[PDB]
């Protein structure tokens, strides 16, 4: 494969030399007892050596040049594995492949040893990771800042058809990429009280937790740029035994990632994590600023991007530093703060927005609450000046929410304290200005923007689908890898017989490889000559895995009704993690496995239909299953999925999409042409009209015989004979408390699925439509998204110029 680079003779020689050297000196092993794991580590250290010179030169270059610095703060960075990504970005893949082969090893088998760095829940976490990759590739002096969790998202086991959570001890064998930096450890304060003297305010009597940074290299695509991701680790400050044991209390701050996707859990520990990242990060930012070329120019030299409201405390924290410590007058400090910060909102689901009770804030961060109240007062003074007499607007826009439990609306704080606020897909950003943040948009229309998400073509095409990346390069070269819009050139081949044959060959190759993986690793057998119908994403009610479930049972029931009637064979795969405390999501996973239990063992169905639940869906699994997918399920209720990103890996990897007009699905359909998509169901307007007159699930049940049959099968125990009432909760929700209107999209979804099967019956036309999708996926590269952030928000110009 040409996109994988050269395997120079000297390079290969040197690599084998360093591989053996590391096995000896670093791993302290000898070939006779070395395990595949040992070899994986020897290769990883060998590959890591190649990043060092560039890492040092890059950071040195920024200190010398002093460009504006981009600080991307996030509580999640779902990086996945690093070995292949590093070889790809450094053009070492073929060289290492040859070197390892000459050493009698299979590089791919070695790659399977590496643990996914799973410091993320799903979309938002992965976006942070794609963004890091694009910022480096675009030559931006960007710094990823987060927290080094000891345990990322739990490993999902399925036992008896149910999800079981196991700690994700990803650091057991170490992390060869990161570099501990204990020398740059910083103090973070908690609790305490505030004193107002003659020098202003003073935060005193605080408890200290130390933040120790660990730096990870972030390589751009062959431009010799290696940026940094700095993750903070909590350390206790500098009878007796119990006192030493109690050091765990402070160190617990960075122990584990809260496993919630699109759900706010107001736990004090989570608040600590948020302030922890923010306080330490901002000390780094101020220090760099001071040793650069004073505060008037701070915004010209610093950009702080908030990945949702998670690190929103950065606003009052910056004000605290500027006012309490640097002694800037409030007004000036605020001007600087707003010009420095920008907020990215990723959801409209109300239960996902952060609203911290004021008592928690008053106790844990007394000075920050005082600063927040002052920010609010001045902000509401401006609202009042702009809309005199509009008292309810004041109440609505306030950073303070009034109930039994007074809370602080973190999103309102972010809008008030940021010069830019953006949504993550056109429809979502428009919805923001129309509903949720309408008052704010009216007060400051210019603050509001859109930055449609993207995914990186390196990990999500070149790494995961080398076969596809190769046939594409065969026709248009390699420029598209960091200029995805060039994929448009592929429209010239919709009628090219060789390309049509190869696109289909590549997909079938991936399907065989994926089938081999499931047999080997999970001992699951799937029919390779079936349509691979895939819905992989976190289990949620709004994502409607349940709708997928209704369809699957429909397919089963239709086959049983007319057994001799031909149907396009399908392997329906659903995978994803459920937050541990999310009851319905866990019941849904169980229904999925229970459906398979019946469907997969009915002799009449045979291999015409199979339903499997893919265990432990994570980034590394996404890289295997997405390239093998024929149909991509993106069926959230219109208006609920802010953007989605899995939708865009599927499109880029040759799968056709069946989905609603939600999030970026809208833009995806627009780019490819609705005739090349399988859009169905209610649009946002329809959902609202239903909400206006009231959603009554009974009407659909009463009017659709096939739906009725399925609900009665669930309620009577057809999918749980030993426990007839097992799914009563799902049925009750669907029939009476379905916020996401599953029944309302059932008929159109089943009809749309019929249309999917019809096209699949025509391999040639299925493939030509696929080509029209791949060819128009360019807009969804994260390089485009990031270039937009740079020019429209950060005020810096991206660049593809190589470093020496
Ligand atoms: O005072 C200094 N003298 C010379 N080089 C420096 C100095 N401070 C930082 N650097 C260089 O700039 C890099 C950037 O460090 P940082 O951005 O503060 O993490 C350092 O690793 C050094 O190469
Ligand atoms: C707190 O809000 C979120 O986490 N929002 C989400 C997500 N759950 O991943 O963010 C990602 C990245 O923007 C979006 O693609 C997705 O539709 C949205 O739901
Ligand atoms: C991309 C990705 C997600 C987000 O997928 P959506 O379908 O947009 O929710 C979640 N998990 C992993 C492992 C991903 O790679």
């Amino acid at each position: 494969i040409s996109v994988r680079g050269l395997a120079g003779v000297e390079n290969v020689t040197e690599l084998k030399k360093n591989f053996n050297r590391h096995l000896h000196f670093t791993l302290v092993k000898d070939r006779n007892v070395a395990t595949p794991r040992d070899y994986y580590f020897a290769l990883a250290h060998t590959v890591r050596d190649h990043l060092v010179g560039r890492w040092i030169r890059t950071q040195q270059h920024y200190y010398e040049k002093d460009p504006k610095r981009i600080y991307y703060l996030s509580l999640e960075f779902y990086m996945g594995r690093t070995l292949q990504n590093t070889m790809v970005n450094l053009a070492l893949e073929n060289a290492c492949d040859e070197a390892t082969y000459q050493l009698g090893l299979d590089m791919e088998e070695l790659e399977e040893i590496e643990e996914d760095a799973g410091l993320g829940n799903g979309g938002l976490g992965r976006l942070a990771a794609c963004f890091l990759d694009s910022m480096a590739t675009l030559g931006l002096a960007a710094y990823g800042y987060g927290i080094r969790y000891e345990f990322g998202i739990f490993n999902q086991k399925i036992c008896g058809g149910w999800q079981m959570e196991e700690a994700d001890d990803w650091l057991r064998y170490g992390n060869p990429w990161e570099k501990a930096r204990p020398e740059f450890t910083l103090p973070v304060h908690f609790y305490g009280r505030v004193e107002h003297t003659s020098q202003g305010a003073k935060w005193v009597d605080t408890q200290v937790v130390l933040a120790m940074p660990y730096d990870t290299p972030v390589p751009g695509y062959r431009n010799n740029v290696v940026n940094t991701m700095r993750l903070w680790s909590a350390k206790a400050p500098n009878g007796y035994i119990q006192a030493v044991l109690d050091r765990n209390l402070a160190e617990n701050i960075s122990r584990v990632l809260y496993p919630n996707d699109n759900f706010f859990e107001g736990k004090e520990l989570r608040l600590k994590q948020e302030y922890f990242v923010v306080a330490a990060t901002l000390q780094d930012i101020i220090r760099r600023f001071k040793s650069s070329k004073n505060f008037d120019a701070f915004p010209d030299k610093v950009a702080i991007q908030l990945n949702d409201t998670h690190p929103s405390l950065a606003i009052p924290e910056l004000m605290r530093v500027l006012v309490d410590l640097e002694r800037l007058d409030w007004d000036k400090a605020w001007e600087v703060t707003v010009k420095t910060c920008a907020y990215t909102n990723h959801t409209v689901i109300p239960e996902a927005l952060e609203r911290w009770p004021v008592h928690l804030l008053e106790t844990l961060l007394p000075r920050h609450l005082q600063i927040i109240y002052e920010i609010n007062q001045r902000f509401l003074n401006r609202v009042a000046a702009a809309f005199p007499g509009d008292v309810d607007r004041l109440r609505r826009m306030s950073l303070v929410e009034e109930g039994a439990v007074k809370r602080i609306n973190m999103a309102h704080l972010c809008i008030a304290g940021s010069h830019a606020v953006n949504g993550v897909a056109r429809i979502h950003s428009e919805i923001l200005k129309k509903t949720i943040f309408k008052d704010f948009y009216e007060l400051e229309p210019h603050k509001f923007q859109n930055k449609t998400n993207g995914i990186t073509p390196r990990r999500w095409l070149v790494l995961c689908n080398p076969g596809l990346a190769e046939i594409i390069a065969e026709r248009i070269g390699e420029e598209y890898i960091s200029d995805l819009d060039q994929l448009r050139k592929l429209l010239s081949y919709v009628d090219d017989e060789a390309f049509i044959r190869d696109v289909a060959k590549v997909k079938q190759e991936n399907k065989l490889k994926f089938a081999a993986y499931l047999e080997r690793e999970y001992k699951v057998h799937i029919n390779p000559n079936s349509l691979f119908d895939v819905q992989v994403k976190r289990i949620h009610e709004y994502k409607r895995q349940l709708l997928n479930c209704l369809h699957v049972i429909t397919l089963y029931n239709r086959i049983k009704k007319e057994p001799n009637k031909f149907v396009v064979p399908r392997t329906v795969m659903i995978g994803g993690k459920a937050a541990p405390g999310y009851h319905m999501a866990k019941m849904i996973i169980k229904l999925i496995t229970a459906i398979g239990d019946v469907v997969n063992h009915d002799p009449v169905v045979g291999d015409r239909l199979r339903v499997i639940f893919l265990e432990n869906y994570r980034v590394s699994l996404a890289e295997k299953v997405i390239p093998a997918a024929d149909l991509s399920e993106q069926i959230s209720t219109a208006g609920t999925e802010a953007s989605g990103t899995g939708n865009m890996k599927f499109m880029l990897n040759g799968a056709l999409t069946i989905g609603t007009m939600d999030g970026a699905n809208v833009e995806m359909a627009e780019e490819a042409g609705e005739e090349n998509f399988f859009i169905f169901g209610m649009r946002v307007e329809d959902v609202d009209r239903l909400d206006q007159r009231g959603y009554n699930a009974q009407e659909y049940y009463d009017r659709i015989p096939e739906l009725r049959q399925i609900i009665e099968q669930l309620s009577s125990g057809f999918f749980s004979p030993k426990q007839p009432d097992l799914f009563k909760d799902i049925v009750n929700m669907l029939m009476h408390h379905d916020r996401f209107k599953v029944f309302a999209d059932y008929e159109e979804y089943v009809k749309c699925q019929e249309r999917v099967s019809a096209l699949y019956k025509n391999p040639r036309e299925w493939t030509r439509m696929v080509i029209r999708n791949i060819a128009t996926s360019g807009k969804f590269s994260s390089d485009r998204t990031i270039a937009q952030y740079a020019r429209e928000i950060w005020g810096v110009e991206p660049s593809r110029q190589r470093l020496p």
